[PDB]
């Protein structure tokens, strides 16, 4: 006797196909790689409380790569499996609100996401994929599972494994809409003379060399072909934030001169991250922890600034 139940599978939990399965033959033979909201059933038989659910699979059809794509804007062949890996887990994690934002409580070496998360919900910033923003939107109410599970396949990154906060960053910038941001640089040798540069889009955000934005518009000391140091400098820069990273150092944080930074203790191998917010006072956010000071100085990596027009004085 054949029994058969009616399931959905989708690649975007939006546009639905509707499926007849065997309840005789796993899911795998069925449909290939399948997952039920991140578990994985590839090897699980169709159970009678399956009818009428949405299961995941891979873009086997030309359906499914166009619904993949325009969902996610990636076509790398794992993205699915690695996110549903990275769901089953984020699915359990807790998202408590801190000081009015959206945290999450430490599990997984977590703590690079918690201060990204924290990070987002204090810039101006509006992603590109309809996943990411679909998933961002959850998350700035409190459900964050889908956008943590993003991140971490948008960076090749798994529950687990020790992330950068910059690099993080990265890879959420190069998924969003900074087209309209701009910044030009000079960088003057007292041999060579003087080079501007102009930067665009996420490269018009990001410096790495000093956490001062202060001092990037003074001028910071950078290498020369010729041997000698050279002063690069913040010639024109239009944007709604720049972001300011280094390899960690202690570095006092003022109150008022800065909107949110990250901390790192450890080393290359392991660590913690901590997110500072500058807000009435300053607040140190931990995952779920909370602890405020009026003055901050710790081994800071990243911080971010507000930002709409600037043009240097600078002759
Ligand atoms: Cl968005
Ligand atoms: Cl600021
Ligand atoms: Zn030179």
């Amino acid at each position: 006797e054949v029994r058969t139940i009616k399931v959905f599978t989708t690649v975007d939990n939006i546009n639905l196909h509707t499926q007849v399965v065997d309840m005789s033959m796993t899911y795998g033979q069925q449909f290939g790689p399948t997952y039920l909201d991140g578990a994985d059933v590839t090897k699980i038989k169709p159970h009678n409380s399956h009818e009428g659910k949405t299961f995941y699979v891979l873009p086997n059809d030309d359906t499914l790569r166009v619904e993949a794509f325009e969902y996610y804007h990636t076509t790398d062949p794992s993205f699915l499996g690695r996110y549903m890996s990275a769901l089953n887990h984020t699915k359990k994690w807790k998202y408590p609100q801190v000081n009015g934002l959206t945290s999450i409580k430490w599990a997984d070496n977590n703590c690079y996401l918690a201060t990204a998360l924290l990070t987002l919900q204090q810039i101006e910033l509006k992603f590109n994929p309809p996943a990411l923003q679909d998933a961002y939107y959850r998350a700035r109410a409190g459900e964050a599972a889908n956008f943590c599970a993003l991140i971490l396949a948008y960076c090749n990154k798994t529950v687990g494994e020790l992330g950068d906060v910059r690099e993080t960053m990265s890879y959420l910038f190069q998924h969003a809409n900074l087209d309209s941001c701009k910044r030009v640089l000079n960088v003057v040798c007292k041999t060579c003379g003087q080079q501007q540069t102009t930067l665009k889009g996420v490269e018009a955000v990001m410096y790495m060399g000093t956490l001062s934005y202060e001092q990037f518009k003074k001028g910071v000391q950078i290498p020369c072909t010729c041997g000698k140091q050279a002063t690069k400098y913040l010639v024109q820069q239009e944007s709604p934030f720049v972001m300011m990273s280094a390899p960690p150092a202690q570095y006092e944080l003022k109150h008022g001169t800065f909107t949110c930074a990250s901390e790192y203790t450890g080393n290359y191998q392991c660590g913690h991250y901590k997110h500072i917010t500058s807000k009435e006072t300053l607040y140190c956010i931990d995952g779920a922890l909370l602890t405020k000071s009026s003055e901050y100085k710790g081994p800071i990596t990243d911080v971010f600034y507000k930002e709409n027009s600037y043009t240097t004085t600078i002759k």
